[PDB]
């Protein structure tokens, strides 16, 4: 990695455009106009690309190269880059102000600021708007991540009285159906802020490096089948794959997939007839949780449901709801995201079902179907000193007030109420509000300011 | 990284569910039944993940230790993997046969086949069915890239009569907008298969080191101004910002945004009245581009240019459609993906615009707003030998015929009529159809066969 060559091309060019005799450009982050963000990921980008010696002579002669042949000029600023090598050692002399990791922020504040050290270096605060923007993902992940708890606390407490096993309720399918490794950890962190249910291995390696636990791993899975471990017995064979799977996993919860031909003959005929004797001895400590995977999500887990509670004694539990007993659960893994989820949940409730009968998996909902778009995550100039005289900066499209953008120096304050307001134009200085809430979180090519994966845990948590 | 650690959890419980006395498990990759796919990107994953020596004792340790917390139990396959460590050096027992990269193949065809060539690794094919399904991005990219190359090609073609300059039409503007770095890369190398204009730097040194170019690199920018540039002046300066950034350059193309408060007053005031004369003395070689940013894509457009026609010498084309002196063309960067890049040259087309008067930049729509379920990029066990007798596998959900899997050992084959189909059952050694057209690009730790980044673009040409 290279931070010369992790920028948008024209922010190369970008030195040679401000104003003449600038000495500060000041830029801040926030999710434009999903009321509430978790503000997390920052941690990351600003140990694994910020900190430390990121400038070397090797790289600037890289970038150069690359860059002459790329606008087809030398538009490269190899002044301005071997500047930070020779005064600073390479250590970016940026100071970024954040709110701390986990914070549930309401939409439209300052998250984080970023701004130069040292007025030879006015251009360098957006040269790493593209890299820091990338935090939109982490953030973006966590915030529709909690507003799925959210959903699944709001049945579970209706229909059960309690929130067991809330934080395993959402399992993460979704290492295959994200666009990278590095997309794979960053995107299972995001979701680990919020559950403890992941096949995402990647994100367990990547908390312990940059946040850390206390207990071993964050996040936790089950034996579990896919459709090569059933239907490699063969069509005639399914009764012969479960009842391997279930005697091979016997002392512990286990996943089985049913939808290889006909989830509701697997339901009703294998498991609720052929193999009910191998489902009803297990353990509460060790249900089988039938997978289907396809068809109409709602549709299927209620005819799963009313299937199931034909062939296994149903419970009723205080609420009036029904409730399968504790070793046969059911999993809808396939086409959720946090509408589908919703669906199913109120679809369960208008049946009776109790929502501890239901977990999720979600792949692409949860790590891939997102944008920067969503939240409208967006990193702006706010302030510039040219001259000696701070200016206060904004855009303020005609045609687009949602892309106003917020002007000169930002701070973060609590209301009297215990809300929240971004003050704009330097006025956290008249200190009617308190203390500004957001912290030195990098100075000088050092992290000034870290979080464990624990404390996030604790910020983001739910009323 | 540590391949041991970098497939879905439960694949690491799935060597003791698959029927016993099993050989061989054979799976295979298609864009389940966007008519046509580019297949790209498999090759990068081969190199940066699978060859060589990719087991060692201590990766083997370290999944155990990770896996131990993580499933609360020891389930790891210790015993397979260290067969992998002592037999192989490390050196993964696997063949991958796959199209050649660039071949673009209709949905619902084998594009990549993996297989184990030891009896003892029959659970090491689906270890990987994570790692290479990551690939659905690569060759979503470059499939949504390329139907966007044929919308422009048509409309160009229609209001023109030529396709010049159809490389540099779709500017890659989403290196903010993807979920990380790695993503950047691989999102901006499938683009540049089809266009040659990017700002994701990154994407160019994944093609250097993974696939290779001839010229130095195969992308290139033009410097342009962001909202910092602009809004920087002061808001009563937008002139001096715009002044200043087109006469710094003067002598080569130079992208603008000039919405930062009104974009309709800027192209009529302050291009089309205040700078009018450094606009219409700019080279052919070096036209200032408006960048509108906001509003209504389409409709700021047709007004944009509306404008730009009454300040500046338009002139009728051979096709009846209107054109920009060669100094002055306009980007819509804002809002585009597939759908309103059609939009918007429909309607540039309906008020008799030429296409060649507008390129596209696509951030958001281009890298990230894609998903695995867009072609249905899939990977499925078709065959496995269990007790030395091959057995032709499939899954086939009664109530998702789409989600149907093919059976049995697949060749991909040239039909008569040059079109393609995939045989089952292992049909294929009929040889009644010419021959496989899938080629061993991976065997034993090895990358046997490999592409240029030059011989990808030929391939995936469009007609
Ligand atoms: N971890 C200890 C706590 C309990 C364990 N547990 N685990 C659970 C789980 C854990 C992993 C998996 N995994 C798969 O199905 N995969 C992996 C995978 C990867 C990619 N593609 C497809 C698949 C299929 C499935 C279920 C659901 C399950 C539970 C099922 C009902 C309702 C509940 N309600 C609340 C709390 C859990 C509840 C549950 O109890
Ligand atoms: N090497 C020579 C290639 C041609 C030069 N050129 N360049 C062009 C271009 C090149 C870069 C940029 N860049 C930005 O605007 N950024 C960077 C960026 C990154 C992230 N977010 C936002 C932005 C804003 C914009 C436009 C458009 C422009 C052209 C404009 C009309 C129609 C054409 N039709 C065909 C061929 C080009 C045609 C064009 O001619
Ligand atoms: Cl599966
Ligand atoms: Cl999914
Ligand atoms: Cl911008
Ligand atoms: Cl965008």
């Amino acid at each position: 990695f290279n931070i010369l060559l992790a920028t948008d091309s024209y922010k190369v060019t970008h030195y040679k455009q401000y104003p003449p005799n600038t000495s500060k450009v000041y830029s801040y982050f926030e999710c434009r106009e999903y009321e509430e963000t978790v503000f997390y990921g920052l941690q990351y980008i600003l140990n694994k690309y910020l900190k430390g010696k990121v400038v070397t002579k090797e790289k600037i002669q890289e970038a150069k190269d690359v860059y002459k042949e790329h606008f087809q000029d030398d538009v490269f600023n190899e002044k301005g880059w071997n500047y930070i090598l020779e005064k600073y050692d390479g250590h970016l002399p940026i100071e970024i102000k954040a709110v701390p990791e986990g914070f549930v922020i309401p939409r439209g504040n300052v998250l984080f600021t970023v701004e130069n050290t040292d007025p030879e270096c006015y251009w360098l605060t957006n040269w790493i708007e593209t890299i820091l923007v990338q935090s939109w993902y982490p953030i973006t992940v966590a915030t529709n991540s909690r507003e799925q708890k959210k959903i699944l606390a709001k049945y579970l407490l209706e229909t059960s009285g309690n929130l067991d096993g809330l934080e395993y309720k959402l399992h993460d399918f979704g290492y295959r159906g994200v666009s990278s490794q590095e997309t794979a950890g960053i995107g299972a962190s995001a979701h680990l802020v919020n559950f403890k249910g992941t096949d995402t291995v990647a994100g367990l390696a990547l908390i312990k490096k940059y946040y850390g636990t206390k207990d071993p791993v964050p996040g936790y899975s089950v034996p579990a089948a896919e459709h090569s471990t059933i239907t490699a017995w063969g069509k005639d064979h399914e009764k012969d794959a479960f009842e391997h799977i279930v005697t091979q996993f016997s002392s512990v919860p286990v996943s089985v997939v049913s939808d290889s031909y006909d989830i509701y003959n697997a339901c009703e005929k294998i498991w609720g007839e052929d193999l009910r004797h191998l489902i009803v001895s297990r353990s509460t400590q060790a249900p089988l949780i039938i997978r289907p995977d396809s068809g109409n999500p709602l549709d299927t887990v209620l005819k799963v449901l009313e299937i199931l509670g034909k062939k296994f004694p149903v419970t009723e539990n205080s609420k009036g709801y029904k409730l399968l007993p504790p070793y046969l659960r059911v999993i809808q893994g396939d086409g959720v995201d946090i509408n589908t989820l919703q669906e199913i949940v109120e679809g369960m409730k208008q049946k009776m079902w109790s929502i501890e009968n239901i977990a999720f998996g979600s792949g692409g909902g949860l790590l891939q179907k997102l944008t920067r778009d969503l939240l409208n995550c967006s990193f702006k100039c706010s302030y510039v000193v040219t001259n000696g005289l701070g200016i206060n900066v904004f855009k303020d499209p005609v045609a687009d007030p949602n892309k106003r953008s917020k002007k000169g120096r930002l701070s973060l304050h609590r209301t009297p109420a215990g809300n929240f307001v971004t003050l704009e134009e330097g006025k956290g200085d008249l200190e009617e509000y308190g203390q500004d809430l957001l912290h030195t979180v990098f100075k000088n090519g050092k992290v000034t300011k870290s979080y464990s994966f624990d404390e996030i845990r604790k910020n983001a948590q739910l009323n």
